[PDB]
């Protein structure tokens, strides 16, 4: 509250970890879904169905460009990409498998570095 404050945590690194993070999830051999946004002119649905679309390419360009205001906006967003692959997509695809793949991988990530 008003003058009560928890020790203060290092934060001076989050940006650099979460590039690092972002790296990562951009070089895994199972990224090509998640790469760059849907193009919602080819894919029927998409556009009304997914009411906020994200992919990494936009979270780099939020992230490069400070958008981002703390190491949980970007979790959020990452989320997002893995969410919106579970509602258009079934389990049992390239696509499916793809998304639940990379949501394991990044979780990881995120508990090492943060956790």
């Amino acid at each position: 509250s008003m003058s009560v404050k928890k020790p203060k945590r290092d934060d001076s690194k989050d940006l650099a970890l979460c590039s690092m993070i972002l790296t990562e999830m951009e070089t895994h051999e199972d990224a090509w879904p998640f790469l760059l946004p849907v193009n919602l002119k080819l894919v029927p649905g998409y556009k009304k169905v997914i009411k906020k679309p994200m992919d990494f390419s936009t979270i780099r360009e939020k992230l490069s460009s400070g958008q981002y205001p703390n190491l949980e906006t970007f979790a959020l967003d990452v989320r997002l990409v893995f969410d919106n692959c579970e509602t258009f997509n079934e389990d049992d695809s390239d696509i499916g498998r793809a998304g639940h793949n990379m949501r394991k991988y990044f979780e990881k990530k995120w508990t090492d570095t943060f956790k």
